């Protein structure tokens, strides 16, 4: 494949004063454009991201018995309010119910953990930090352009697990909806972290548009939660004047 | 494996002057409500839902090749533009090109075509007349009740096909997405047929709502083209008022 950098995006950007990249790839000609070729290879907490791999590897290890998987609430509190009920794998994934998936991590273990980060080729591969914890402030790191080619080989079922689980992961990704297109997608926030070292927000995923396919990744330093609708608001608008989607 | 009438639905119809049927079932098929107990066992023409059955049976012979199965279009005129042109498995079942779904049936044949009705015990499972418009203009018919179950059996993955094939179809046949909630489903309009001898429309599927599901069926008699939008407004209003989607 190829990648070329780009400024017809920058706009989008500035207007909003975001340090940011936007990694956008057409799957027929394996042709990548990017708004910052450096940040597009650095690499950053993949944050609620790693649901994706996470779940792939809850199904494939058996912890995620399979896609009508229901994570019953034990009643006791949580971070968040819409977390306190039952989830489906799908609905687990979208509130991003942090303790559903880090009891997943415990259960499957970090040998098998590293285990299929290896096969998968995800970022870093460092899991140190915590079985439950290293995606989320731990040692893990992920580029945009890791991201990309790890979401291809998912969308090609080329991931070292069944095409019965990675089936399963990418419908439970499914965000919209249209005759046109469907879009598979997943979002994280690793925290606000401080003006000095800002957090990380992410959108990543994929267009399934008419017979084309684009996979795509975003990320960007962010201070404060006011902030987080732009990690979907920016590559939308891109999108959207790439007359991709919208 | 109950039908009982609900009769808070009926205004949804004659407020449209409406002679159909709207079938839902919570959890699973065996207990059902409807408008109209008769009709909701009463066999029509199924048109385009037919696609469900013929796309998985299409993977299952191998006709159709896998999930990226690219259908290419030959260049000759199709009857509607929208056909006239590469499409996906969704894409195809989407815009409803039936050209392409023929070609499907031709290729999968009367022998193939009639044991696999027969597995997923698919309405009167008469596929006479014609390999490439039995469900256009021939003999099979179909109830909302038997698509309820047929969608159902699907969703448990529980047809004679494989699950892998069953999940393929399930993320083709996604129609809406949202945080709370997924919509599969699939319309068929048979025609207009005449004022005596109406034609019919279809809306099925199901819904999956935070931890439950919802399967659906509707039908009505149709004798003109302008009242095809009622197909989805009608069963998307009482199940709106049911606070499953919306
Ligand atoms: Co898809
Ligand atoms: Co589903």
């Amino acid at each position: 494949g190829s990648i070329t950098e780009n400024t017809s995006w920058n706009k989008e950007f500035s207007a909003e004063a975001v340090n940011g990249v936007f990694v956008l790839c057409k799957s027929s000609s394996k042709s990548c454009a990017t708004n910052d070729l450096a940040r597009a290879s650095k690499e950053y907490l993949p944050a609620s991201t790693f649901k994706i791999p996470n779940a792939i590897i809850g199904l494939e290890t058996g912890v995620i018995k399979n896609e009508h998987q229901v994570f019953k609430w034990d009643g006791k509190p949580r971070a968040m309010k819409q977390w306190e009920r039952d989830l489906t794998l799908r609905g687990a994934i979208q509130v991003s119910a942090v303790p559903v998936f880090q009891q997943i991590a415990r259960e499957v273990g970090e040998v098998r953990m590293q285990k299929y980060l290896k096969k998968f080729s995800y970022g870093n591969q460092n899991i140190s930090g915590g079985i439950d914890k290293f995606w989320l402030e731990g040692q893990l790191r992920i580029s945009a352009v890791n991201q990309v080619e790890f979401l291809e080989s998912l969308y090609l079922n080329k991931l070292s697990a069944s095409k019965e689980n990675q089936l399963i992961v990418k419908e439970a990704l499914v965000t919209e909806a249209a005759p046109e297109y469907l879009v598979h997608s997943k979002t994280g926030f690793s925290g606000v972290g401080t003006e000095s070292n800002p957090g990380v927000a992410w959108w990543v995923g994929w267009v399934e548009k008419e017979t084309e396919v684009y996979f795509f990744a975003f990320n960007m330093d962010i201070d404060n939660e006011s902030k987080l609708p732009l990690r979907k608001s920016i590559p939308t608008k891109i999108m959207e004047s790439e007359g991709i989607i919208g």
